[PDB]
């Protein structure tokens, strides 16, 4: 026998992933280790390889699906609550991972959504995290909302906080990725609040992305006007990857309502549809439950208009080799918007400069604090 | 342009460290995330791949020390505390990552520990865990010493705590795997002591690692017994790797002081010191600061006596593959002691199951608890 091992062959083919699926070290959200990694692919089925086939994201489902079930199993016979609690979180990064670039069985997907939601849900009773989850109802849609408050927050012991609102793009999940990114805020003493729109989260393959999500934002921005605890005045936007798409949307609409507004890695613009790589014509046709004669249209109505002014500071975080939203159409913008938008260009960086989330939320956190501090906090 | 990205050949040839590198998924302890090791290796010199050549560890301290210094420069230009000691941690790891696998310049390897521990000690004055580091005195030896409570902790608001005593194994870190380990007890409200030991921690290279480390724990056990916040009829001793044998010499000779000990991967004998595979024969020549002509007398001198008796509950968690403590003698001392002692053996897994150690630090934790429960606890 061999110690178990990740093919050579594979950890190449997957060398674009691998700084997602490890993404950021946190304290609450789920986050795989290593071994995780060697217990989905180390008996994954050899010659399959395309990131752009079907069959390679079946495979890869099944497999992580199998080391989340692990952790349910070490779960719900763990001896204490930090031991649930620690499994439940495993098994929920595990099945987001089975489940993100997995398109081909709607109800299956839907089902992981709800067992990551599920572990997140059992989980919150455990934290040392306040968290207020409720629905705010926009229309006739309601919109599953997390308001986050730090470690050890009393309201009696503390002013009205800065509030960071974070978006989800087209493949994250709230608890996962998300979540990661606000424990930046957190630990600086700032609530944050996370969201479900339409077509984000649990509503992903239930409800099509709302292009407008800035309306969404907007019935946030009211629940923290009228919520005591948040200063109103002290609000940062921040969204990743086609949640950047939405943060430039909102620097747009809304941008007065924003101390301000981060970036991490939306564009303008997407590239060809036609053209995208791997699996994004799928991720895309999923999220906007069309088929691929659709999507260049949607494409079409998303451009935006880069001479409509943006009302708030902006902080861009972008990849030189970004194959989705292209850097010549981010530099246009950032030239346009002139000293409200500052770009921090990563030269040998792909989409969302994974190699550098580390470093770069340092900056992005403080760069925050700084905006709030500059509005007189 | 293309991304920076890992070698496929590197990722491959080092496929046994990866899982040590990434290690345990932490709030407190130092931990690299993905784009460290792609800032490290990403340009590591093609056709050098040997693991047990001089050549490949020189360069890998040298490309792992960069990533370090990067960490200090943001560390260095930090605008928050938060930020600061997040950057402290980040360069630990990576300082550690540099030095852990280095033997050829004993100056270098000691410079680059001294790094990790001011990185350690500067961060302690911001951390939420109360840290009481002093000098234990045994004969004419000052060991450093960190008896560390869980968060949130107040001696008038608790009944004297459980200890758990963790060692170092040969090349560890008391701050990087050992406080890593030590997170599963704080974060059962038990204390944790961490300590470097002649030959460990920042005495690595300055004083030869002591065979008879149970002389160095009865010191710790004496201070716990007169601490008035620790009950000292709770005691655990767990040690890693090389610090799992000193965990079966503790069983053997103050045994009856614990209530369970824990032996990860460490046995009562280590395989033929001339066909030790990768840098093992260089690593156990500078703990023990001897050449290799002295090295098989020291391993005959280190064998256990398996016929002697262990006082107390012992759990040792094994990979079937390991190639330094090899599963035959481990399973001959599981059998010899009986019903006091617990194998938990990983059929293809090598040395420290480090595909494993998310679930099995589960396990063990709750069976330390479990151990204390017996006890009245
Ligand atoms: O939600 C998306 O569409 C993409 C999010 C993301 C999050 C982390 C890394 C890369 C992309
Ligand atoms: O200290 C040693 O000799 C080895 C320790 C260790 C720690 C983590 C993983 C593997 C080995
Ligand atoms: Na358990
Ligand atoms: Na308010
Ligand atoms: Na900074
Ligand atoms: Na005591």
């Amino acid at each position: 026998n061999k110690p178990n091992r990740i093919s050579p062959e594979l950890l190449a083919t997957c060398g674009y992933f691998m700084p997602r699926i490890f993404f950021l070290n946190s304290q609450y959200a789920p986050q795989v280790h290593w071994g995780d990694v060697v217990a989905a692919l180390s008996h994954f089925p050899a010659g399959n390889l395309d990131l752009s086939s079907e069959e390679f994201w079946y495979e890869w489902m099944i497999n992580w699906s199998k080391v989340g079930d692990s952790y349910i199993n070490i779960a719900n016979s763990a001896k204490s609550e930090v031991s649930h609690v620690r499994a439940l979180r495993s098994a929920a990064a595990c099945y987001h991972w089975a489940e993100f670039m997995y398109f081909s069985d709607r109800s299956r997907k839907i089902q992981l959504r709800e067992y990551i939601r599920s572990c997140f849900l059992s989980s919150i009773k455990y934290s040392d995290l306040l968290v207020d989850h409720q629905y705010i109802v926009v229309d006739k849609f309601h919109m599953p909302f997390f308001l986050i408050f730090p470690k050890g927050y009393k309201e009696e012991e503390n002013h009205p906080l800065p509030c960071v609102i974070l978006s989800n793009g087209l493949d994250s999940m709230t608890e996962i990725e998300i979540l990661s990114l606000a424990e930046f805020f957190l630990g600086k003493n700032m609530a944050v609040a996370i969201f479900d729109g339409p077509g984000q989260g649990i509503n992903l393959g239930k409800s099509p992305i709302a292009i407008d999500m800035e309306l969404y934002v907007s019935s946030i921005v009211k629940l923290l006007e009228d919520d005591a605890r948040i200063n109103s005045n002290l609000l940062c936007f921040l969204g990743i990857s086609f949640g950047g798409y939405f943060a430039l949307r909102v620097a747009q609409r809304i941008g007065d309502k924003f101390c301000c507004i981060v970036n991490l890695s939306g564009g303008p613009e997407i590239a060809e549809f036609d053209k995208l790589p791997r699996r994004l014509k799928e991720d895309f046709q999923f999220a906007f439950m069309q088929d691929n004669s659709h999507m260049q249209s949607i494409f079409d109505e998303i451009k935006l208009d880069i001479s409509l002014p943006c009302k708030t500071k902006v902080f861009t975080v972008h990849g030189e080799l970004d194959d989705i939203f292209q850097i010549d159409k981010v530099k246009k913008l950032d030239q346009l918007w002139g000293d409200n938008h500052q770009l921090l260009c990563y030269e040998s960086e792909a989409h969302v400069c994974l190699n550098k989330i580390n470093e770069y939320m340092i900056q992005v956190s403080d760069w925050v604090s700084e905006q709030f501090w500059l509005n007189g906090y």
